[PDB]
């Protein structure tokens, strides 16, 4: 197919190969990350080079290394030791889970700490969360786990109801040493369950709801061809998937008439971190970058038809690497179908006697997927009238802590002693800008208000203003809802038959921000979603907002240090990095599981076409 | 039966044969508002007395009346006489709307500004106007319409793709006099048409577009009884319909277990203005109160099976009076039907090894205006977890004028030479809050960022503060967006099993409110649109956010003199009125019609439940 073309399992296999070959894949060694790498800038490349990037831990403890190698010519294109004090650790393996709960199971420290509180050891479930990096001066260098304790009190049983407040666990996960126990004291454990399939707790279910039936008798009007290329009501483009970042779009395009016109280059959430206000040291360190530090991809859930993606739907299984370089398929990790959305345009017009009604419709490409206690779905959408829209659902079950006696500041409560500390879910939507081309540029659009007086007399006007963007010293942008500020993405170098630049305009949902204290260790770590936009000029190897190796990285990683660049954004290849998120202050009715929340934004087209481009949609 | 049933044509011909026993309705008269009253305050309801409010002009100029008759006892109420001078003229006649082109038709100076453009009068259509309140002395206490003109090329032609720029007349729809001719100067009359259903234009029809069937093999889940009344997945509530209002929906609430515990007494669209901001005195005059100065109700579209609602659609035909008091049927003026919504709730999880799936659903109740280019359609929508929404959609064709030769701050180019002056859509949701009951309180609620120090060490802690309204005083509230503002009603009397006051939470999408300079006639016009959200004590008389009598009434009545009473709303009967609006700087792409835009707000039950109240929804 095409170099932008899903991995297949024979490419891993032959990654696996060529690793172990070389001599990188060993016993001891671990594959943490894999990934197919996108074709690098061109257009009369038919040279077509499948490389692989991949981050091989050491269970010994040796250095880690980074390494790509090129598939199509069985070679291993680089290879190089990270020093992880310096670069940040690798990210959290799969397998690495369950060695938190075990090492704990047999230190006196915990067992007695367990003992205290008459909690059974075989009953206590350990959550393996990620560091951090605090005032911990022994773990520089060192790949360290936490852990926060939950009772389940039998296989069934939902763990979240019972936190162990006022106890955390510090591991080593190489050394398996656990390096700290800190008992602040001991917390009643919340003893309610919170077992939502348990019919005592759910009632007689529901039989109330009759079916709604949503088919296509004559098949979806999209065609997949080339296995993941997507051909749809004048939209095209291609559905890559990656073990860090999940569903990646890449060349959306849409077919004005006779062109192709692209939009957009590449589309991805390339980053996504849940950071806790609770000050409690029990938690006060927690914030979990599920894609970055877990890697998202990796744990897609695999989705039941009528269950999870409802009426005619196509799915994508796509493929990842174990540990060991082995293939894995995520069964029906992706689905992809057309909805119907509603009215698209409509008008009853008394002077023609002509009634007009038309029908919208939407392209959804999404997969969901689990973190612990958390779910997440990631759905992009394509509007028939070029709107480009991404939604983050967010579900699951809150994590929970004990409900301080005397009430909190920082922590609700869900049930009787049960507590859910603040936290929010930040977002960044890495968008490598194509409007009609590479040669792009950024302006900040503000609604102006205008005094009355001369001119305005009856002080009715109000005006627009735009600022573009011309060095990434001046691309850090923060949102501005009272003046409906909004970014137009276009091309100095392309115009509409109005001679006017074609453009993209980007809505945002206006949510908060981080919250953390700017000098807070997440607020440098995750300096990415303290502002809602940046733009940067295009780098192959800027690819995510905190860096490359999140898990324990010190600070100011990738986009404060690309932007510290202060390139030229101005008319260039670039790329828009959008901060949205969900500030979240549980409430009784998100347990025992949430309902779904969702956040987002959508770029719509801003003298993109010459006119409507859904003139030629039908009656239907 | 149920005093909150639809008045029926029976009804509303006995209010006029009341009317015309009592006097008050000779031949001169016509009903510029009909409508039937909601019950009066408390219990203890002795029998039925369903009251009908009217407004009653006199096409003579006999001053109008206000009238309240009870058509149960067949009696007036009260029947007063109004000054339109001071306190406003009735809303504009559907009758008054083709006097303004008829008039103009034969004035000799509209004809010489015709004849400057070597225009046709016999092709020259009027757009009716509502007039506003300006420096025109001479229209104090007169029915004043203004006139833009727009040339119509052949039947079938959108006139909205040639407007007449340069000219504006005004027009005394009762005397029958044009007042005014105001010619600024001949612009080119923009040549393009813009025949959306022209072939020409459209280019071939697509034909790629395959069928999505949405079907119920067992019927809809909801069920409709008395005409009008409402059960679906645990809601209860009445659909009404007014002329003005439109569809108003009447004791929302959720069944609970085996209490109905009520949320919103009463939800409606009260108010919407569409204010233009191109300071030509050709249009700097232009606002329109769509609800107030028009009656969006009566204007209702009769919506098509398959185009307008898919699925399977229960419709209400409400019946509402013409200009002479007979009853007139709006054939399928409201849909009602319930439409799948996603996920609900999900989660794997690792320690159970159980993995759940809900999916999420929606009650619709929708119906969809004209008024003059414009089209809007008003959606209310209730999920099975409690959330309850509204969502406008603003569509039709653009509002057009000349594009000035060099370019124009206050007005976008769609075509050559024509022009989209800028505006908003600015729309009221009158709220009468009965959270558990009409004991209520509203909270501004803002998130709190904590600096990072003693107590908070690691600077990661954030909370969240909320102030009481508790006089209207200081119920006149703004949106902060940056600090995550939203509003709760609870009800400090009745508390959830964690002890707290049950609530639901506003969420606004905090959009630009009204632009107008502060000393405009529209700032003082439409108040309220100055403000995101106002809370009130309710009275009967404080039904409209602008008052009773919008058209050509200057400030004076409505919310700011409401509020003034600066009575108790800590804990009492209380209306929240939330402003929220689009603004709109015309796209290319929004020509020859425009494609959708939407807005709107939602509540969100916050500690209303004691736990999720969708936990006996079954898997699929
Ligand atoms: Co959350
Ligand atoms: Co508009």
């Amino acid at each position: 197919a095409s170099p932008f073309r899903l991995a297949s399992a024979g490419e891993i296999s032959e990654v696996q190969g060529i690793l172990r070959t070389a001599g990188l894949l060993g016993p001891e060694k671990r594959i943490a990350y894999l990934g197919v790498l996108d074709p690098a800038r061109g257009a009369g490349s038919e040279a077509e080079d499948r490389r692989f990037r991949v981050f091989i831990h050491d269970v010994s403890g040796a250095r880690p290394q980074e390494v790509t190698v090129s598939v199509t010519n069985g070679t291993v294109i680089s290879a190089v030791e990270l020093d992880t004090a310096a670069t940040g650790e690798l990210p959290v393996l799969e397998e690495e889970f369950e060695v938190v709960e075990q090492l704990l199971a047999t230190d006196e420290r915990w067992l007695k700490a367990l003992a205290a509180r008459n909690l059974d050891v075989s009953k206590v479930r350990v959550a393996p969360l990620s560091a951090g990096v605090f005032e911990y001066a022994e773990e520089r260098g060192r790949r360290i786990l936490r852990g926060l304790a939950f009772v389940q009190d039998f296989p069934e049983d939902s763990a979240w109801a019972h936190p162990v407040d006022g106890l955390v666990a510090y591991v080593d996960v190489v050394s398996k040493e656990v390096t700290r126990v800190i008992d602040t004291g001991v917390f009643p454990v919340p003893a309610e369950h919170g077992n939502y399939t348990d019919p005592e707790l759910t009632g007689p279910l529901r039989t109330t709801q009759k079916p709604i039936s949503i088919t296509q008798p004559e098949g979806p009007s999209f065609t997949v061809t080339g296995g993941n290329h997507i051909e749809w009501e004048k939209w095209s483009l291609d559905v890559g998937f990656d073990v860090r970042e999940g569903v990646v779009l890449h060349n959306i395009a849409f077919r004005d008439g006779d062109r192709l016109r692209p939009i957009i280059n590449r589309a991805s959430i390339a980053e996504m971190v849940v950071p806790y206000g609770d000050p409690s040291p029990i938690r006060s360190w927690q914030n979990y970058f599920d894609t970055g530090e877990y890697l998202v991809g990796q744990y897609a859930n695999s989705l039941e038809l009528g269950c999870d993606c409802l009426g005619d739907i196509t799915y994508l299984s796509p493929v990842i690497s174990d540990a060991f370089g082995n293939p894995r398929e995520i069964r029906n990790g992706i689905c992809m179908h057309e909805e119907d959305w509603g009215i698209l345009a409509k008008h009853s017009d008394l002077w023609s006697g002509i009634n007009y009604t038309r029908r919208n419709r939407r392209m959804v490409i999404s997969f969901f997927t689990t973190i612990g206690n958390y779910d997440y779905g990631f759905y992009w959408y394509l509007y028939l009238d070029g709107t480009i829209e991404f939604e983050a659902k967010a579900t699951g079950v809150v994590f929970t802590s004990a409900f301080p006696e005397g009430g909190s500041d920082n922590i609700s409560q869900l049930a009787p002693g049960l507590g859910a500390p603040f936290h929010q879910h930040i977002f960044s939507a890495r968008l490598d800008m194509a409007i009609d081309g590479f040669t792009n540029r950024v302006e900040e659009e503000d609604v102006v208000r205008q005094t009355m007086g001369p001119g305005n007399e009856r002080g009715n006007a109000f005006s627009r203003k735009r600022t573009v963007l011309t060095r990434e010293s001046e691309a850090v942008r923060e949102a501005d809802a009272r003046t409906g500020r909004t970014w137009i993405i276009s091309n100095p170098e392309s115009k509409n038959r109005l001679n006017e630049p074609v453009g993209y305009k980007l809505h945002a949902h206006n949510q908060p921000t981080l919250l953390a204290d700017p000098g807070s260790s997440i607020a440098r770590r995750a300096a990415f979603a303290t502002k809602d936009l940046w733009v940067t000029r295009y780098a192959d190897d800027e690819r995510y907002p905190t860096g490359d190796f999140v898990n324990q990285h010190s600070g100011g990683a990738g986009l404060p240090s690309y932007i510290a660049q202060d390139r030229d954004i101005d008319g260039q290849d670039i790329v828009v990095w959008h901060t949205f998120g969900l500030t979240h202050f549980p409430r009784v009715e998100d347990w025992p599981i949430m309902p779904v929340d969702t956040v987002g934004f959508k770029l719509r087209p801003e003298g993109f076409f010459d006119r409507s481009p859904v003139l030629d949609v039908p009656a239907n």
